[PDB]
């Protein structure tokens, strides 16, 4: 399975994000492209998309923008042909820092959406 290949493109899982965007930018066209050819190509499989954000601002508003960051990327391979019952769109906000610094390069990693398959 290309979904357990470290060389695949597949192996690539995490959209990141501009400060306070939830745009997801051209750049990751060909990202959604081969997620969304792996999903249609699979009905089985299930992901779950984990909007993050950094810790600026306040609790209620990074569960909203982090919601918000995992629908643009439901929503982009949604419009790639997949079916929404293979997708479910989630929010961590703030609570799961993966850079855990208080600086540029630990938010930057933060504002962030994950594709996590499911077994």
């Amino acid at each position: 399975d290309p979904l357990n290949d470290p060389n695949s493109p597949l192996a690539k899982r995490s959209i990141y994000f501009d400060f306070d965007s939830y745009s997801v930018k051209d750049e990751y066209q060909p990202l959604m492209q081969q997620h969304a050819q792996y999903l249609k190509s699979h009905p089985q499989r299930h992901v779950l998309i984990q909007g993050n954000t950094d810790e600026r601002g306040t609790s209620e508003y990074n569960l909203a923008l982090g919601q918000k960051r995992a629908e643009a990327v439901r929503r982009a391979m949604a419009l790639l042909g997949v079916n929404d019952s293979q997708m479910e769109a989630v929010s961590l906000g703030k609570e799961k820092p993966q850079a855990t610094g208080h600086d540029e390069a630990s938010w930057a990693q933060n504002r962030r959406a994950d594709l996590v398959y499911q077994q």
